[PDB]
């Protein structure tokens, strides 16, 4: 156990079962973008083999995060075993994915978690009025981690690759002028992490039929349009492929970002795509179309 | 709802929970004497409807207290449902009540929460020696609730009464020089609250049979000199009766402090005895004495 992770299964442990007390509304009020619920621990000779003896848990805007969480098709308690039955484990920025692969953790900045506040209404609205239905980051929590001395913050967002079905291959497209190469040291890893140029070089064809490029095409449209009017950049797609015939059918309800290769696909393929790393504010505006331009290209 | 017993509520659930997770050794070590766990909550904008804002809650020597409750045959989990399925119901020196009428609530001052520190370990350490079986006191947790201002010290105890069997006279005996009679107010509710001369007075009598008088009166002599051991006086023999043709077997694994009558009893009746008020630090020496005196006398 490393103590930080202790306090954040301790913390969503404690979060969820107070909300699952709380009685839900349909709406939020301006005020639940606003709120939070911090606590502070104080252990004096106790309880020395689980947790640390000082500890501060807080969690932003609950309510919101409740009512993100059940339009994204997640259950609070599923939610709570998937980051409390098991430890979650590390690839060390760092990561952590839930034992059950289902959802990232990842550490961000007090300047992020400022950002995060000052776009959350916004994206919430934007949640509602697609339904759900997005390649935006699926943001499911925010939290603030003390353990005497070391002060983290941390988002919660689902996982974009499957968990269950391997991914032999992984991209993470701009689309921008500024030479994009891989380096060395990232390929000798059981999964390097290939960017622009690797696509636009190694030959690299995404088989999906026809109307699956439309839908996934007019998508990516909307919530590009929607991060260029938060002033936001620096956003990649990830794009994570799937050979059947490695290690193929999956849950369009649990890896929600999956599409299936069509039927004169070379090999069975599926394939992983969404937007990552939205949360930093030459400019905004034509990094999307730069962004558009690039993608309607290579898929 | 008042703020200050959902405090109470939330923090004994809190406790247990916690406790759970702990791995339980057969023995106590000098430090879990001096052991304790603070929570500190504050919610800002969040949770308006249950909870306060802003609360302490801090549980004294958890591990003594879960070892206690061990030694006198209470589960955890029953503790906890007890307290915390629905609310303690008032009495208003005011006391509360768990719903299902097995646990005793009492407001305490800090200096009896400083006697109770000081007494713990002797009193633990009796609880060994008795194997479980006394008439004393039976605690079972020591709180401090915070709510904005407020501050309170709570301790929990077993009922010395039945859970079902209700009880239409109640005695508080000390058998001290000092003319101990009740008042009329007391008289005019439900169930008053007798004291020595009106027992000794109306002609009361216990009809229980000599074995089962010897027991008891065994067990009183080790209590009370255990009690003067620690300078300790001031403590009542609370006696409550039920009357079976009014209202009789019971529970005596979960009403532990009863004894049915004898045979040639007037009247079929169950007796609850046991001690109370024990806190207060002319003499303790003598009291006991003066104490046991008139018990041997009056049963
Ligand atoms: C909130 C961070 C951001 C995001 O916004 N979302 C939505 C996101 C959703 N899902 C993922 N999933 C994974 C993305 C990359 C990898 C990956 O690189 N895995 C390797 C596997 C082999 N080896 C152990 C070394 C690492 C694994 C992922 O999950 C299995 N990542 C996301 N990211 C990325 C993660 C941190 C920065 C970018
Ligand atoms: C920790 C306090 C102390 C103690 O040490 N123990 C062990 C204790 C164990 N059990 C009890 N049980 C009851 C004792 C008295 C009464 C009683 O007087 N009940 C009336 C009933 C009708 N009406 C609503 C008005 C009040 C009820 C009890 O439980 C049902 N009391 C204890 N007391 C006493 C309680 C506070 C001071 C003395």
């Amino acid at each position: 156990s490393d103590p930080l992770l202790s306090v954040l299964m301790w913390g969503v442990n404690h979060s969820i079962n107070e909300l699952s007390h709380v009685q839900i509304p349909v709406m939020l009020m301006p005020d639940d973008f606003k709120a939070y619920s911090k606590i502070k621990v104080d252990n004096h000779l106790f309880n020395k083999e689980n947790m640390p003896s000082h500890f501060k848990f807080k969690e932003y805007c609950p309510m919101v995060f409740r009512n993100l969480r059940e339009r994204f098709g997640i259950d609070d308690q599923d939610f709570q075993n998937s980051l409390t039955r098991s430890a979650p484990l590390p690839n060390d920025a760092r990561f952590h994915t839930s034992y059950d692969k289902r959802y990232i953790i990842k550490t961000i900045t007090s300047e992020d978690v400022a950002e995060m506040h000052n776009i959350l209404k916004k994206y919430h609205q934007y949640i509602v009025e697609c339904h759900g239905i997005t390649l935006l980051p699926q943001f499911l929590g925010m939290y603030r981690l003390n353990v005497d001395g070391v002060e983290i913050y941390v988002i919660v967002t689902r996982n974009v690759f499957s968990h269950r079905l391997s991914v032999y291959r992984k991209y993470d497209l701009k689309g921008s002028t500024v030479a994009r190469e891989a380096s060395d040291k990232e390929k000798a890893k059981e999964l390097p992490t290939l960017k622009d140029n690797d696509f636009i070089n190694e030959g690299q064809k995404i088989y999906i039929d026809d109307n699956n490029k439309k839908v996934f095409l007019e998508k990516l449209k909307k919530d590009v349009e929607f991060l260029a009017q938060l002033k936001l950049m620096d956003y990649s797609l990830l794009v994570g492929i799937h050979d059947v015939e490695r290690a193929g059918e999956f849950d369009p309800n649990i890896d929600v970002y999956g599409i299936k290769c069509h039927e004169n696909s070379p090999r069975k393929e599926v394939y992983f795509m969404a937007i990552i790393d939205i949360l930093t504010h030459v400019n905004p505006e034509q990094y999307s179309k730069r962004f558009l331009d690039f993608i309607g290209h290579i898929l």
